[PDB]
């Protein structure tokens, strides 16, 4: 119990992982923006077919909506929500917005386009700065002073903005909302970058959003005098001037710690390296601004970043074109940026409000996404709109130089540098300095191991392997949504994309990895490719509802999770696990660690077994083996995010079950393996003739038994295996005669050949030794609930008491076996999905034979690796399974770490089912 | 320029060192919110004579308000605002959102409860964090969308609350209003601690505010349909809980940086340690509230404290009142608060919503104040409407224990501890933990007297001590912005000051506690002895009849002050020996300019000044006066003053060029002391045929140069009028001026004085004057010289070093253009003037030149003076430099206050309001 103060807040550089733009004109993605900016676009119209449909009634507010100045920028499609999506029923949907709208859309695009999962951050710490400045639906929300609705405080709220999308995301951190005027999005930029550098939460969606409902603003605007542009457009720092035009639209940006981002591989677009906000005080007028206050706010801003101002390569500037308030910015910017410019080195002017207008909270944000891009892209858009040089701005006497054709960066410091500055009406300023990606932030700051042989074989191997044929990988291509119609028309789109030439050019593997960077909904389905034929027949199996060989589709998560079926009773064919241990590292280092500990046990190395094909097995080494490649397995699982819920392990496969469930370690699995083993070796080596044994799969259930040992007193059980079948095993001659009344029961029987026929009568000598060998370990408390298949099948429960003592590997060994009550407890808990980890899957029959009879048909038998198979695909089709039925797998880990924007894929992007939702308000 | 990357922030602690209120009952000074809280009253009332009266004219929505439940906690007076003190027109001030009369008014109020004047703060870093959750008076404003003004956007706006506060108060620092619905207050709160952890400003405002001004609202918070009382009592954590009712008014604090309450010497009222906020994420809904976010906000918020949550005493909660949240709260605070108790420790619990109401998001301003006031008074108030502990919740299993009655202060782990919590409904949680004051966070070769100057300084310290103490004159200070509002305030002062309360009060408690208030344009001051002189001067500036001791002043005097550093035969026998018995900055300089002279001739000038046998030679005479001038200008520096321009006479140019940035120190003690030893000698060699006597005339630069060929030897001395001037010459031709100019009409007074300067007589002296001059830095100086070398013309400030060896050798010589200077002030607007000698001389010729020059309002301020006790004397200089409108340090003229008894209740600042409200057709 720790209670010592947190710590200082270090300054850092703040990375930029994700963007979103729905701007008035330079259209609705981060990459129709930048060709807009490019080529140069106007995004200035006049009012759309009816805007104001509702007060363009009262005949009067015609006139006047006809005598203000009303063009400007405007955005389509305003009323539009696909509300079975955001969970909102439809007489809320409509008392909701529309500024609700845009964030919560907005904040799904940003985290698509960071291309982190919007299902991994549901119960992380994220905060949501969102900066909005008027509320004009409330105006709608009451429009009939004979009725009233409910729903209406949380539906046109300021606040609930940025609480609804920390709601419907789940996200629990810092969620505020910002009011500074004309600079809100940049201040909500602020300190969401301070939020981040104190350590309250690791990623931060920021940014603002607006919207024109009303004219009543607009009019208001009108009556101050010369401010509302007669032509609606904006030139900024230019000869003419004569004001600016309110716009609607939005910006979000998905903010990172740098550490963190470079930690988590994502690509980093831009950095902030610091920021500053001030006020302006008088300022002789409300509205009017001042030169010392921008200089203060330039100059704290770049001592928070740790730069020279005289360094920088390019200025966006708040540029709202006035006569009066241009020269002023000008001279603020002159006398900190443009101070010792040798003549030859100017900063570059240029504003983003001379392409979609001034956008009001939003503004900041727009200026934000430019300054981004052009940092990508490595280009600088330029500024429409410029006539010629203002005559109260001397230039060439300070250091601006308003760029008009598309230039180059002048990195007039090595690296690309700008600032981005933004000043209220109410006489708020902020300035955000935007680096760009650097070198320095993507770079970092006894046991017995494998023997001589070992290396021989291993590189004779591994030569053998690069003496073959040009093998095509399995690649997992995952669809995903909440619902199941969404699903299939996302599988439909993702098909036909795919054979476009687009598609047909794209690498398997980048569409892979680029659906792997998605969200995980509730509804989920697989195609297991090797091109792109069978990835579109797959895929246009799962449109349509049919099923394939290698195609899984499910509707909805599996409530209870896996159960661990630790086997092994006749799984060896004799190349166990070779091709998986040349072609995945974390196989091989669980198989040499394990090599390693049975090494110091008993003296020799599996791995030799192993990679070798020249040696054939027996029960010692086939045991030992086996236990290796279960822990390899399990760790292999383990290592991409699995995680047990219950495990249950049949004879040999319990001592590797114990170290599933912390009931032991490593070390003390291995030693109970390796003792049990060799005594079994010992044993089958001595005991024949009057004491050989045998065993027979007889269809002998556990009652017909009890009916039927009186013949025969001196036989035993040896497994139930399932509750129609079941393993005897005793004397010679009753063992035939058993076979020989089975026979003329009607009853299967047949011989299993093994000379280590144990959990009978011929371990009683052994198990003193037993005795000798294992008196030591140390059980733990089980993390994990074993059904205990020696204790007769009861579910012993997590974290109860240590359960596995040197009596119970005895008495495991000795008696019975109870899988099949086991497996009916099991199934009577709630669990459905059972998964095999065995080198040749053979107890998946007698758990589908349980199941069977305990009542559910319908499981989920996941088998690992097989005979003549493909051992990479094996476990790749086993981890899509789990990834299908909704367990823990992190589908992100299967593709490697990528290089660049070539290692991705453009994908067809998520769609929104919009529909009319609007307020009828009469006025 | 340097630019190397601020350092990083330091979680440090924040200190409380004021606090308004506007809270329904209390809708005053926060002496009343304890009285009504400590007494448990209920401040829920019923639906005023008319709060809406705009709404409730259609008789369709008449109905259904007659049938909701509007019963809470309303507030009188809405609609009244100052509006010529907060200098906004008429036509403006009736679309000003009442939310932000209430924060310009609150803001006030917080200044003047932490005593640090308003005008102290202009333009600097002061960051404004507002919280404010709804904005219905665009309603109104913004209704009739036919005809509206244009004063709506920039009036009735959210991003304007703040920015009005930051406007009006001229405050350059981050401004900003916060909406998180219910915990909007105690978000801002924790915004501003973080900005004063990492330098983004210095002085915080941050608090919240709420007002109800339209019934919409009201009745669509009522639906859903069971979460408003009927009656509104909200029973908190109690068996019956039917609801909660809506309330209005705001509050504010007033944080600094600890380190700087501690520098500075403000009253740290309490202390923040640490806040956290975070979502609920989801739950159940936006209105459900979330448990696991509740703990998670309380884990955080005292990891960042660093104070282990199970040794706190107070949890006031939220308390909402409702019959599911509350149980929730329980089991959340129970998690982390009561979790391993040992069993007595009943972590009380108490809530103050069931005095006031839910405030909506001035819900964290009020729970602050509270917590706050209790722990300045040290007693736990009753928490009341608590009938019996609720089925749901199991009080006593967790930690829990609902408080009744004044109760005194648990103090589990040292000092007190406690935790104000707020839950909005939205999903937005913050938790602020606040301390008590602790003993810590308040705490943490050039000679000097020599021997003999100790044993002198023994014998004045007993006679000193042998006569018995006088009452120290006191100046009372009274301010505004206009003539009115400072004549009506220092009426009502005087007439507390005839209340027995204002007659039981020490006169330096209430000179202390006018100091610290808002100096506004117009000024006045009283300087008093007792109670009675202070009430009649008092009435004397009310009527704005004249007094003695009574200085008034309708707006500030532009130009700066000019320092006249003169004085020729101002000495006396004992002067500048009081003051150094009685001030200890005048004493240091003293001994710190004594160590130069002992340096630079033989000896020591204090022990002139302590012993009053020495008789006071020209040389002795020069030194000490240079010394005295010295002194009283580093004195009058130290309190803030700043001099715009100086002038030498004689011997004042050499302390004028200290004074002027021209030179340091030693460079002017070498300069005088040069002078004056070579006086010392040459004068005494003197003879009939050699002196050059001088004396002052009454004929003008015209009617010498007129008469100047009558007499050949004579020769101009000082220029020192535009009538008068001193002449010096051969006996005889000084005797035949003088007796013609007595029948002409003129005026011969003559100096009796022996070493004759300003003359030819000097010219034997300048060769040793040349070689004693070497090695001096004449500098650029830091404000203008009206120089008297140099015929009077001005110098600009920041020029070319001046007081060169020439320059001097020039000053020694030719003749003083005094008046001539003095009318070049004139000229550039100057109009103030500072003697800075132990007898006011040269303000006589000063007076005589602005009476030539058409100045007739001139301020003259004589410094010291011969039989007038000299602190009195200073004290009086210097309330008239703050009189004036000069840079005068008035906090300063008093001491360091060690606790609240050394504070006066003098009346507080006065708002006269009118009605500002627009028509009601909606």
């Amino acid at each position: 119990e720790d209670w010592s103060r947190t710590g200082p807040a270090e300054r850092v550089d703040i990375a930029i992982v994700g963007l979103s733009t729905r701007f008035p004109g330079e259209m609705n993605t981060p990459e129709q923006t930048w060709q807009a900016l490019l080529e140069g676009r106007d995004g200035i119209t006049d009012l759309p077919d009816g805007r104001w449909s509702e007060f363009l009634e009262e005949p009067r507010l015609a006139a006047r909506v006809a005598g203000a100045r009303t063009r400007g920028g405007y955005l389509k499609d305003i009323k539009g929500f696909d509300s079975e999506f955001f969970a909102v029923a439809k007489t809320e949907a409509d008392n909701i917005d529309p500024q609700q709208r845009m964030a919560l859309e907005l904040t799904w695009e940003a985290l698509e386009h960071a291309r982190i999962p919007a299902s991994s951050l549901r119960g992380q710490a994220v905060g949501v700065y969102i900066g909005s400045s008027t509320n004009d639906y409330s105006f709608l929300a009451v429009s009939d002073p004979t009725v009233a609705h409910p729903y209406a405080i949380t539906g046109t709220s300021s606040s609930i903005i940025a609480n609804r999308v920390s709601y419907f995301y789940d996200f629990h951190g810092p969620s505020v909302t910002i009011d500074t005027a004309c600079s809100s999005s940049l201040v909500a930029i602020h300190q969401g970058v301070q939020a981040l550098r104190n350590g309250e939460a690791d990623v931060v969606v920021a940014g603002g959003v607006n919207a024109l409902i009303t004219p009543m603003v607009t009019l208001g605007f009108d009556e101050i005098g010369a401010v509302l542009a007669p032509d609606g457009r904006i030139k900024s720092f230019s000869a003419d001037a004569d004001g600016y035009t309110r716009s609607e639209g939005g910006g979000m940006l998905v903010l990172k710690r740098v550490d963190d981002a470079r930690r988590d591989g994502d690509a980093i677009l831009a950095v902030i390296a610091g920021s500053a906000v001030n006020h302006d005080g008088r300022s002789n007028g409300l509205i009017a601004p001042n030169q010392d206050a921008q200089a203060d706010v330039l100059r704290r801003a770049y001592k928070d970043a740790g730069i020279d101002p005289r360094t920088v390569d390019y200025i966006e500037a708040h540029g709202t074109g006035t006569i009066l308030g241009d020269p002023i910015e000008a001279e603020a910017l002159g006398r900190v940026v443009g101070r010792g410019r040798p003549a030859d080195r100017p900063a570059l002017l240029g504003a983003v409000k001379t392409n979609v207008g001034h956008l009001e909270s939003a503004a900041g944000a727009a200026s934000m996404a430019k300054v981004v891009l052009a940092l990508q892209h490595d280009k600088l858009p330029p500024s429409i709109n410029f006539a010629g040089p203002s005559p109260y701005i001397d230039f060439d006497a300070m250091r601006l130089k308003m760029i008009t054709t598309p230039t180059d960066w002048p990195r007039y410091g090595g690296y690309a540098l700008a600032g981005v500055s933004s000043f209220g009406f109410g006489g708020a300023n902020a300035h955000v300095v935007v680096r760009e990606v650097l070198p320095r932030d993507v770079v970092e700051k006894e046991l017995p191991g494998v023997t001589e042989e070992a290396l021989r074989l291993k590189e004779a191997a591994l030569e053998e392997l690069a003496a073959q044929e040009v093998t095509a990988p399995l690649v997992p291509l995952a669809v995903s949504a909440f619902l199941t119609s969404r699903k299939k028309a996302a599988a439909a789109e993702l098909a036909d994309w795919m054979q476009s030439p687009e598609g047909q050019a794209s690498s398997l593997e980048s569409i892979g990895r680029s659906l792997s960077r998605r969200n995980h909904g509730r509804s989920r389905a697989v195609v297991l490719a090797h091109d792109h034929d069978e990835a579109i027949k797959g895929l246009r199996a799962v449109a349509a509802g049919k099923q394939a060989p290698n195609v899984f589709s499910v509707d909805g998560p599996v409530t209870t999770g896996p159960v661990w079926v630790l086997a092994g009773f006749g799984a060896q064919h004799r190349k166990m696990g070779k091709s998986l241990y040349l072609r995945n590292e974390v196989f091989a280092a669980w198989i040499e660690k394990v090599d390693a500990l049975v090494q110091d046990e008993l003296g020799y190395s599996v791995l030799e077994l192993i990679l070798d094909d020249a040696q054939d097995y027996g029960i010692e080494t086939t045991q030992v083996t086996i236990f290796a490649i279960q822990i390899a397995l399990g760790e292999l699982l383990r290592h991409h995010g699995a995680k047990p819920a219950a495990v249950i392990g049949q004879s040999l496969g319990e001592a590797a079950s114990a170290y599933f469930a912390g009931g032991l370690s490593l070390r003390d699995a291995t030693r109970a393996i390796c003792s049990r083993s060799h005594l079994m070796g010992e044993g089958e080596a001595m005991l024949f003739g009057e004491y050989i044994r045998l065993m027979a799969l007889v269809e002998y259930s556990a009652d017909e038994i009890r009916e039927v040992f009186s013949d025969f007193p001196d036989l035993e059980v040896c497994v139930y295996a399932a509750p129609t079948q079941t393993v005897i095993g005793g004397p010679p001659e009753q063992v035939d005669a058993i076979l020989a009344r089975a026979e003329a029961e009607g009853k299967f029987a047949r011989k299993f050949a093994t000379k280590g026929a144990s959990h009978t009568s011929q371990m009683d000598p052994l198990l003193g030794e037993l005795t000798a060998e294992l008196q030591g370990i140390k059980p733990t408390s089980p993390t994990c609930g074993i059904f205990s298949t020696v204790h007769e099948g009861r579910y012993i429960k997590p974290g109860g008491e240590p359960i596995h003592d040197v009596e119970y590997w005895k008495k495991g060994l000795r008696h019975s076996v109870y899988f099949t009550h086991g497996i009916r407890n099991a199934v009577d808990s709630g669990h459905t999905t059972f998964l095999e980890l065995a080198p040749n899957p053979v107890a998946l029959m007698q758990v589908a034979l349980t199941t069977a009879d305990a009542g559910l048909h319908d499981a989920q038998l996941i088998p690992t690796l097989a005979r003549k198979q493909d051992e990479v695909s094996s476990m790749v089709s086993t981890m899509a399974q789990l990834y299908v039925y909704g367990h823990d797998l992190d589908i992100r880990t299967l593709f490697s770490r990528a290089s660049g924007p070539q290692d991705y894929a453009n994908i067809p992007p998520t769609r929104f089912k919009r529909k009319e939702h609007w307020l009828p308000a009469h006025f």
